[PDB]
């Protein structure tokens, strides 16, 4: 079996992307968040705070004919930017662009956090990670990939994010038409739980390349990318006006700059991100100061491939025995 289905920015600066999701029976269509950097399938639903709720899509699971409650399990779950979850489970049928599984937890919210409230656009999330992040408690549950993948034609899936654009996420199999050049695959260490992986160095706009093992995750669930304080020092030297804000929490850069573009290695291989992907645009409307999308890691404590970087390669996502990367351009 293989699916495939539309992923699109959900605002004008690509701050996060959506693909549409079917749940039970008849099907209930939500659009969630596919995020590489986590394992739990929730989605706001009728059991959600009403006050917490505000445009969202929700699912209901009374309606759905093949909705079972889990018995006792709950979930809670903590993101990098301080935002939260928490609540049931149910096991329903989910479909993506033609894939179905049955039986796959669906984690109904209880309980979101204000960030989430306030994203009208975001039904809920899909985790892509490793089932072992899980968070449904006292038995923990696994994702859709890895509830789809001994169906699907190959144990794998990708991810082709568009700039300002529609992109693309297929499961079971790889569409050679989608990039340009050959896949270069790199390890995978899953002792995190994440899609952990080592870039073998950087450049900055047309610098010459830095060979130097850089450690992170790929995780479409996060914007920006988070590089190590010296590289992310050594990009934005190169944008004049540009400096670190502790104030609106990273570099900003004057918005008439021109932004160079960053490249990262994976192998031999580079992708190239051009440069008006890393503008976020302004800090505050109508204000001159924008956001830079390439920022300093250190406060997070792990590197982050986020959609800034990610959309720029078509990235495939090897669910094999000995899980892999593959990183193209595009
Ligand atoms: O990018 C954010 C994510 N929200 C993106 C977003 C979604 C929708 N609208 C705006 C932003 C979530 C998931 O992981 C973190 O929090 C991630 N960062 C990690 C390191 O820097 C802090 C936060």
């Amino acid at each position: 079996s293989t699916g495939s289905a539309t992923t699109t920015p959900i605002d004008s600066l690509d701050d996060a992307y959506i693909t549409p999701v079917q749940i039970g029976t008849p099907a209930q269509t939500l659009n969630l968040d596919f995020d590489t950097g986590s394992s739990d399938l929730w989605v706001f639903s009728s059991e959600t705070t009403a006050s917490e709720v505000d445009g969202q899509t929700i699912y209901t699971p009374s309606k759905s004919t093949t909705a079972k409650l889990l018995s006792g399990a709950t979930w809670s779950i903590s993101y990098g930017d301080g935002s939260s979850s928490s609540g049931d489970v149910y096991t329903d049928t989910v479909s993506v662009g033609g894939l179905t599984v049955t039986g796959q937890a669906v984690e109904s919210a209880k309980k979101v956090s204000s960030s989430f409230t306030e994203d009208s656009t975001i039904d809920g999330l899909l985790g892509l990670a490793f089932s072992t992040l899980n968070t449904v408690s006292p038995t923990q549950q696994k994702t859709f990939f890895d509830n789809a993948k001994a169906s699907l034609d190959s144990p794998v899936f990708t991810a082709d994010l568009g700039y300002h654009a529609p992109g693309t996420y297929n499961f079971g199999f790889i569409d050679t038409t989608a990039y340009t050049g050959s896949i270069t695959y790199t390890a995978v260490s899953t002792k995190q739980g994440f899609w952990e992986w080592t870039s073998t160095g950087y450049a900055v706009g047309s610098g010459t390349f830095k060979s130097t093992s850089i450690d992170g995750i790929a995780d479409t669930g996060t914007t920006l990318l988070y590089l190590p304080a010296t590289v992310v020092s050594a990009y934005w030297a190169q944008v004049s006006g540009a400096k670190s804000s502790s104030s609106v929490g990273g570099y900003v850069f004057p918005c008439s700059a021109t932004l160079p573009s960053f490249t990262f290695g994976v192998g031999s291989a580079r992708i190239v991100i051009p440069g008006d992907y890393i503008d976020f645009g302004p800090i505050s409307t109508g204000s001159s100061s924008c956001f830079g999308g390439i920022q300093s890691s250190a406060g997070i404590g792990i590197n982050i491939f986020g959609d800034v970087a990610l959309k720029a390669a078509f990235v495939v996502f090897n669910g094999a025995t000995t899980p892999t990367l593959g990183f193209a351009s595009k």
